[PDB]
DNA sequence: CCGGTTATACTATCTGTA
DNA sequence: TACAGATAGTATAACCGG
């Protein structure tokens, strides 16, 4: 189901601005970067080994 | 603001996986996966060219 | 009892068909 | 071109924990 997130007013802008600026929506640009979080926090902890 | 994240049965099960994997809330979890999205953005601005 | 997160709900805009 | 439906976003409410 539709998930709402409390988010701030400088966060909010900027997410709606990468999101235009890729050109994709809130939807997939969070299925994105959902599992580009996973990609990013295994390259962290893996650079930091 | 409030954001608007439509997302399925499947999509949801796995950001609320990952959520409790990293031990935050889904809000806790946008902030630092756009923080995520940033450094990997700044990383395939220079690792890009 | 008071907030915060989360889901529902209504509304508006875009798109596709007639 | 006009209307109806579908999807996304702002808006509103509900439940749980401190």
């Amino acid at each position: 189901m539709k998930t709402a997130i409390s988010l701030p007013d400088e966060t909010f802008d900027r997410v709606s601005r990468r999101a235009s600026e890729l050109g994709m929506s809130r939807s997939e640009f969070f299925t994105k970067a959902a599992q580009r979080y996973l990609h990013e926090l295994d390259a962290q902890l893996l650079t930091g080994q």
